[PDB]
């Protein structure tokens, strides 16, 4: 049931982390 939430979390986590790094290197 939380399968939806888990898959969401992984994809969002991966994308979020990448976008945060990208933002970080632009501004540093």
């Amino acid at each position: 049931p939380e399968i939806t939430l888990i898959i969401f979390g992984v994809i969002a986590g991966v994308i979020g982390t990448i976008l945060l790094i990208s933002y970080g290197i632009r501004r540093l």
